[PDB]
DNA sequence: CATGCGTCAATTTTACGCAGACTATCTTTCTAGGGTTAACCCTAGAAAGATAGTCTGCGTAAAATTGACGCATG
DNA sequence: TTACGCAGACTATCTTTCTAGGGTTAACCCTAGAAAGATAGTCTGCGTAA
């Protein structure tokens, strides 16, 4: 079956279908419907105008066109004071003013606040867990993944009393939303994972690494796909246990320096030359000690054919050359994310997420769709233009719904309808037969002291005129 | 000696000339004679046009005003493909152009490249010394400090192959270059600094902390000041030896661990309880031992006569609170030029620190511009209104050269006209020379390619048609 | 006052000629970002550097376009 | 008829919290400046007059 993606996403080519795929119907009316709730609560008696209705699917969707074009441009952390000042650019005002941008931003909602108080019993995660479950239910269901998997880390930066908050050194940004991620190798592709909640996490008698590869794993079990792992997630118990009727997968990986189980053999560090390597093994598993410059020593595990090598053009082990090129699958995504996102600064972690969540859809309604159009031997654009055609199939239902207020100001009127794109009624090419004058004939609006030769057939009344009085269209039909 | 901005340099109340009073016209024109000699070099016979002119003082300023304009955005690491894309903005496209910027920023040369080559086996830093030191210069002679000075380091951040980039581990930005600053705490000015060479620097007998705070202090070697640091600038003899007649200044600082002139009373016991301190003196020094919460001991120094009591707030003794207080000096000015800065990557070292002396030009013009207008009791402006008047101020005379060229494509002539403030007396929106180009050469609606020339505009719209379409009204007008 | 043709001369439109400044996109070369077995390694995507193409002004000579008179009966 | 007043939807700018960013004594601390939140305005098009 190879790789790529399912018979359900087979031959779409429009890069906003790829993009529905990730948001469901399902998730965008739970939004619509709740946050709603929000607009009706903080309504006060003096809060009567336009900036202060309710939501429409039509705006949700647009407010998510914004977003996807600030990851664009780079400029998420620079302020609503000056995305939206008509001075600079009007790419951000031609969709939605300032302030309701500012007052949607603060009701968003992913739950009914009255069921929540009582519901959040056991799970910390509760507020935004139905729309976290609709979107990943998408990601394992669209796409087959290849031989090669890998598993790691993502962190969400935030900060402001999230529960689920945990400071983390050796990183960009300290404190932050950790989300464990199984990615599709080479191609790099979100298959499934789950938030870390810490409190709200029960792995009984499991460690942390073993826990989530399982249950990360779960859509490829049985199938003898291979998973790429670091030292977070490579016990050996791991290893053995997932070559069993259930669980049919191999992992590589590293192994940390203090596990009692690799022999002091391949810890023999005053023994080894620089640029050579140890190997031994226990039961199904391969396990070899490479020694890079001195002080330090490789550790890497694995579940693989008998045969060992060494790459004599580098003169590593061919784990280690193996290794190297599959370790990127998770990370390879995070930096992508990072050039672009969509993050901004907000004061509840319940919405960090949801920037985190749109990032993730941006990426893999781009790998559907290259799969789409390069196997019919078209073009793939790169993910610049990509993300230029979802801002616009995001925003022009929208953007044309404005036009009917009898008020908008003549810089969004005459902007939105030059952006928006101009479909113009008649470009069939295709008239209706009328009669029309087909000998020689003088002006009407002349006089017969002149005798004119009509050169002009009236545009809406095909009247007999000379260019001096009606020029193409008459004067009466103007 | 109060504090503020120098005679010289005070009746000062726009940006323009605050920020003149930091480059000049010496640095101005030695990179435009510089520059030259390689545009007449990388031009080939077949490159011809106006891209590739020499270059004139007045389009180096507005070289500058687009670097400045690009640091208020935060858009710094955008493509060069996009910043000029009129479709998104127009900021840009009016001052210059897409291919002349790329031709430019490759070209600039500070200095003569056929007396160097027997220069460079001293002068390491030769490339930028002649525009360098002018700088610092000026800086020391436009401001005066006060009681409370900072010393510390910065880096640039570029990799690449040149010998004054150096490695250091647990800093964004890891492998570029590192320049050592003072700074005048509370208004966070730089007054002087200088680039760390690796070799060559001929520091004898003197570690490079010691060595660097004595250079640094030359400018205000006058009435005495506390200059405060951190580990790397606080052996103890600096601190005796600044004491010495040829020297005006006490320190405050940390001190490193397991120094021989630290008692073992300070570095002493587990039994000590937490949140106490403990102080042994040395003549004029006063060393305090701190125990906070975590249970681990910071050492500070002071040379000051200041007293060991306690700031019954926190519980922390006053020395500590000082040093808090005061260490900020130059790490915000790295906060400030983390938000509004120019940088671009490059593959030449010297623009590199073209880039940084920018940035630091344009902080302290600010604080010299905010000193001399709230003297007056009059508003201060915030940093981005400063900025967007330099980008205005220092672009216009060089887009006023640009309307020049009957040729310039028009959608650039009608933004440039409309934002440039009116220099020109007499004149108004209905007495101007403009209307001479209502007569546009070309129909609108017919390709350009084909130079079809339009006699007639569309009445209803008031727009330039032919014939071939329309002749009193386009066929879009009815 | 109103409509059916004919005779070419005047006016306007079209088709390119010169020139000038700016612009979209291609294929190498190699830094920015960040992780981590790593004072090493991978990936993505922007600068380097070049080519062919797009708009804007101005000029001139044909080609198609009127339009000012010759009727023509009523 | 020329040109005035009304309500709709959009906009600048102030004063209070309190997060992004970095550095380091630091699982803590400090800073600038954005978001939160509220109060005054601007600019468009639809009914009246001499
Ligand atoms: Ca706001
Ligand atoms: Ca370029
Ligand atoms: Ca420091
Ligand atoms: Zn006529
Ligand atoms: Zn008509
Ligand atoms: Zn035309
Ligand atoms: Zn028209």
């Amino acid at each position: 079956s190879q790789r790529g993606p399912t018979r359900m996403c087979r031959n779409i080519y429009d890069p906003l279908l790829c993009f529905k795929l990730f948001f469901t119907d399902e998730i965008i009316s739970e939004i619509v419907k709740w946050t709603n709730a929000e607009i009706s609560l903080k309504r006060r008696e003096s809060m009567t105008g336009a900036t202060f209705r309710d939501t429409n699917e039509d705006e949700i969707y647009a407010f998510f066109g914004i977003l996807v074009m600030t990851a664009v441009r780079k400029d998420n952390h620079m302020s609503t004071d000056d995305l939206f000042d008509r001075s600079l650019s009007m790419v951000y005002v031609s969709v939605m003013s300032r302030d309701r941008f500012d007052f949607l931003i603060r009701c968003l909602r992913m739950d009914d606040k009255s069921i929540r108080p009582t519901l959040r019993e056991n799970d910390v995660f509760t507020p935004v867990r139905k729309i976290w479950d609709l979107f990943i239910h998408q990601c394992i269901q669209n796409y087959t993944p290849g031989a090669h998997l890998t598993i790691d880390e993502q962190l969400l930066g935030f900060r402001g009393r999230c529960p689920f908050r945990m400071y983390i050194p050796n990183k960009p940004s300290k404190y932050g939303i950790k989300i464990l991620m199984m990615c599709d190798s080479g191609t790099k592709y979100m298959i499934n994972g789950m938030p870390y909640l810490g409190r709200g996490t029960q792995t009984n008698g499991v460690p942390l690494g073993e826990y989530y590869v399982k249950e990360l794993s779960k859509p490829v079990r049985g199938s003898c796909r291979n998973i790429t792992c670091d030292n977070w997630f490579t016990s050996i118990p791991l290893a053995k246990n997932l070559l069993q009727e259930p669980y049919k997968l191999t992992i590589v990986g590293t192994v940390r320096s203090n596990k009692r189980e690799i022999p002091e053999v391949l810890k023999n560090s005053r023994s080894r030359p620089v640029g050579t390597s140890m190997f031994c093994f226990d039961g199904p598993l391969t396990l070899v000690s490479y020694k890079p410059k001195p002080a330090k020593m490789v550790y890497l595990l694995s579940s693989c054919d008998e045969d060992a090598s060494i790459n004599e053009s580098t003169g590593k082990p061919q784990m280690v050359m193996y290794y190297n090129q599959t370790k990127g699958g998770v990370d390879t995504l995070d930096q992508m994310c990072s050039v672009m996102t969509c993050s901004r600064k907000t004061n509840r972690w319940p919405m960090a997420l949801l920037y985190g969540m749109i990032n993730i859809a941006c990426i893999n309604s781009f790998i559907i769709y290259s799969h789409n159009v390069s196997s019919k031997g078209e073009k793939v654009q790169s993910r610049k233009k990509f993300m230029r055609n979802l801002y616009m199939s995001l925003t022009s239902s929208f953007m044309r719904k404005r036009l009917e207020a009898p008020t908008l100001k003549r810089y969004l009127r005459d902007n939105i309808s030059n952006i928006l794109p101009n479909e113009v009624p008649g470009t069939s090419d295709d008239s209706t037969e009328e009669p029309v004058t087909k000998k020689r004939t003088y002006c009407t609006y002349c006089p017969s002291k002149i005798r004119r030769k009509a050169n002009a057939s009236c545009k809406k009344c095909k009247k007999v005129i000379c260019r001096e009085h009606n020029i193409d269209m008459c004067q009466s039909c103007f």
